């Protein structure tokens, strides 16, 4: 698709077999997801936005689908106002920025 | 231009009468641009995001020019440690997330 700026562009994605609104946000380095059960180890992550630095659990490798489209990789879990597509994830669905 | 997402999506800006560099942001609602003065009349406002939130001064009715392109609107003005074009602006420079 072709997403337009006016209003939010929040699009489904499916992890570990739930579906959950998250925003496509090409100011993210990372992909932050609300709290939720991933499988396997994670690793210490400190990520900083408008507020400051957080922690997170970083969990690799995992399988995710968002707005239809397959990515498998990193995944940041923790108190995050919104589910958030990072630059990480938007590569492996091919998403660029056009004007 | 089409700007792929493998580095930020850093462009230059003029506001103010100042050269910045400053991120493309489709996560962020308003542009929030760090500290500088800049005419006319202002309201206090606090935007959120990870880590929490962060005071800041809105200034309406202000024009950018990002990346050549002249846009008009309100721009957010705090301790920012980058300056972030968000949807606000973006869209009157006619910025698709494309996929
Ligand atoms: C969290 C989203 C919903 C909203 N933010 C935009 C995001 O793109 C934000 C931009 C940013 C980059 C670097 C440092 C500081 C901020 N990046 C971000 O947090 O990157 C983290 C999340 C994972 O990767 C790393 S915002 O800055 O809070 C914000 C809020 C309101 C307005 N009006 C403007 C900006
Ligand atoms: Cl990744
Ligand atoms: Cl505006
Ligand atoms: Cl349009
Ligand atoms: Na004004």
């Amino acid at each position: 698709p072709q997403i337009t700026l006016w209003k939010r562009p929040l699009v489904t994605i499916k992890i570990g077999g739930q579906l959950k609104e998250a925003l496509l946000d090409t100011g993210a380095d990372d992909t932050v997801i609300e709290e939720m059960s991933l499988p396997g180890r994670w690793k210490p992550k400190m990520i900083g936005g408008i507020g400051g630095f957080m922690k997170v659990r970083q969990y690799d490798q995992i399988i995710i689908e968002i707005a239809g489209h397959k990515a498998i990789g990193t995944v940041l879990v923790g108190p995050t106002p919104v589910n958030i597509i990072g630059r990480n994830l938007l590569t492996q669905i091919g998403a660029t920025l056009n004007f």
